[PDB]
């Protein structure tokens, strides 16, 4: 019943709406610009063919090492508990599993966020670090840095 879809010019407005709802945190136009051009790494989520959910991801080269950053990743509240943060997860794994030379997997998960930290950690990722005051217009300002060693 859940089908992962591309990103495209056609439903980019879709993503923005589905991220304005689910996320604390407001995206610039830069971010949707660079979401159409990562391919792969962004996904919408489809629950019997209604967009519910979605995923972004970004490349990153630091620590001397090829990560994988997970900027979005979520679904609208009563969608929540059925599999779709999973097959969102389960797909970007897969990317990282297939390409072969991802060092890491990691991403910020706001403090508060309890059932964010559960998901991550049912995964394999492990919180490395709590950077304190990452965002700027929200409360808890701080957020773990939750990791997937591949
Ligand atoms: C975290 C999130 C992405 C998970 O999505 P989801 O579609 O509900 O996840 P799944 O149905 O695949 O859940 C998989 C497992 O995660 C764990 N989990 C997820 N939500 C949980 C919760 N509220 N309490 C406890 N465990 C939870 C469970 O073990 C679950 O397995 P189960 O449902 O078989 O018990 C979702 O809650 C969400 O969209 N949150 C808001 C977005 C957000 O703020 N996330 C920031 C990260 S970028
Ligand atoms: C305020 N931060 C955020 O919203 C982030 C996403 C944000 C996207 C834009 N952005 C970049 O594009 C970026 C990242 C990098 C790395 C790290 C690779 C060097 N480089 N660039 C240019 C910065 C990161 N996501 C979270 O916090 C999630 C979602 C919100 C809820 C939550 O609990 N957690």
């Amino acid at each position: 019943r859940i089908e992962l879809g591309d990103v495209t010019p056609h439903n980019i407005k879709q993503l923005k709406r589905l991220n304005q709802v689910i996320f604390p945190v407001s995206y610039n136009d830069k971010f949707y610009k660079d979401v159409l051009e990562v391919g792969e790494l962004a996904k919408l989520a489809y629950f019997n063919d209604i967009a519910v959910g979605a995923v972004c991801c970004r490349v990153d080269h630091s620590q001397n090492q090829k990560r994988l950053y997970i900027m979005t990743l979520g679904c609208l509240a009563p969608y929540r508990r059925l599999g779709i943060g999973t097959k969102m997860l389960n797909h970007v794994l897969n990317i990282c599993e297939k390409d072969g030379t991802f060092d890491n997997i990691y991403l910020h998960v706001q403090i508060s966020n309890e059932s964010a930290i559960d998901f991550y950690r049912k995964f394999g990722f492990e919180i490395i670090e709590t950077k304190k005051n990452y965002y700027k217009r929200i409360e808890p300002a701080d957020a773990h840095v939750l990791q997937k060693n591949l």
